């Protein structure tokens, strides 16, 4: 979360595949009365202010991007999700269905609102994971282990603000992240677990095993053989919501020279990936916040991908060209140089 911005995805909606995927997601979530397309074309900035709308739109956009990438034939060798979007990771891995993932995200959002818990805020802290975790005041714990340098914590706004100001007193980098006014990955969510799991079981009926490529970021590596990690069951998603995000831990398994694509409406985690990844790795945003033409940025990302040695054919994105070609098409043989 935290990447949604007003007007996101409109540029890419011009593509046939993306619009079709968005329509399918909207149909999937149709019964509840929410239209992802309506949200995307929505003009009010507050449209993404709603947690439900933000979650649904983010999941839909991630699924659409995955569909576009699969259209060209790209087959990921690894998969890593960070807090929300784990469900999108599941859909990419094949263990989940588009309708299943969309419904899961929507139900997560809905149950989140129905909790009506006290306000919760997260602030990014320049302090490392170990020092912050021990230094955390009561009611504040390590929220997400983004990287060695940067760790985020979640808790009641009062102690969170007090510790943020105290840390800023030392000069350590501090910054509050837009949490929608509510905490995550903390004891707070623990209350919401029962109803959320009930809804997911109502939604998830045939859990499928997690693939080898997918690396759970909510299940510590020592437990990756556990019952939870085996299948992307509703319980796994609930734990994903409640448990701390061990994003940094999984990064160490990224092989050298790997090409890392950031499947997201906004390339938020680019800096974290650069800091916490092997220098040989390469990063490609695939989408920029409030960019003039997100389609151009996506095409540039695909081009950079092609420059990286991976094979991707842009023709799949657009409608097929009828053949044979019209007479007068320029000769190609003269253009070849040896």
């Amino acid at each position: 979360m935290g990447t949604q911005w007003r007007g996101m995805g409109l540029s890419l909606m011009r593509l046939d595949r993306f619009r079709d995927s968005i329509l399918r997601s909207d149909e999937a979530v149709k019964p509840f009365g929410l239209k992802v397309s309506q949200l995307l074309l929505s003009t009010d900035e507050s449209t993404f202010d709603d947690i439900v709308h933000s979650f649904v739109s983010l999941t839909a956009i991630q699924i659409g991007l995955i569909d576009l990438l699969s259209c060209m034939g790209l087959r990921p060798d690894g998969i890593v999700g960070h807090s929300l979007g784990e469900v999108a990771c599941g859909y990419a891995d094949g263990c989940l269905s588009q309708e299943e993932a969309v419904l899961a995200a929507y139900w997560r959002g809905q149950c989140i609102k129905e909790a009506h818990l006290p306000p919760g805020a997260m602030a990014a802290v320049g302090l490392s994971w170990e020092e912050c975790k021990q230094r955390c005041p009561p009611g504040v714990v390590p929220a997400c282990h983004n990287s060695k340098d940067t760790v985020t914590i979640s808790g009641p706004q009062a102690p969170v603000f007090e510790f943020v100001e105290q840390l800023r007193k030392e000069g350590v980098f501090a910054k509050e992240v837009r949490t929608g006014g509510m905490a995550f990955h903390s004891y707070f969510m623990e209350a919401i677990a029962p109803p959320l799991l009930q809804e997911l079981k109502k939604v998830i009926r045939e859990p499928k095993p997690r693939s080898a490529r997918w690396l759970s970021t909510s299940i510590p590596e020592a437990q990756w053989h556990s019952s939870l990690a085996r299948t992307s069951s509703a319980e796994y998603n609930v734990n994903n919501l409640v448990s701390p995000v061990l994003f940094q831990e999984a990064l160490w398994h990224v092989p050298e020279h790997a090409v890392v694509l950031e499947i997201a409406p906004h390339a938020l985690l680019q800096a974290v990936l650069k800091r916490g990844l092997k220098p040989s790795c390469t990063i490609i945003p695939l989408m920029k916040k409030d960019h003039r033409d997100n389609l151009e940025f996506f095409l540039a990302g695909i081009g950079r991908l092609h420059l990286s040695g991976i094979d991707a054919n842009p023709n799949a994105l657009f409608p097929p060209v009828e053949f044979p070609a019209p007479r007068g098409t320029p000769l190609i043989s003269p253009l070849i140089k040896w």
